[PDB]
């Protein structure tokens, strides 16, 4: 509970080695093997079948993007 004022901000993330690890095997090439994928539920603290659901997510999540620059809203 720190750093500068002004925070602009609402839902948040899991953890930070969560979507790092994420974004991660996500952005080196698309998809991580079943040892790979399970590295992260692993250190994530998943189901596996949750990293899986995860990818999928963040493929949800990302499309979010590249969608709010001119904000015509």
């Amino acid at each position: 509970m720190s750093h500068m004022l002004e925070g602009r901000k609402k839902r948040v993330p899991y953890t930070k080695v969560q979507l790092k690890e994420l974004e991660r095997e996500y952005a080196t090439n698309k998809f991580i093997t079943k040892d790979k994928r399970r590295r992260i539920s692993a250190t994530t603290n998943l189901s596996e079948r949750q990293v899986t659901i995860w990818f999928q997510n963040r493929r949800v999540k990302e499309k979010k993007v590249i969608n709010k620059l001119k904000t015509t809203s």
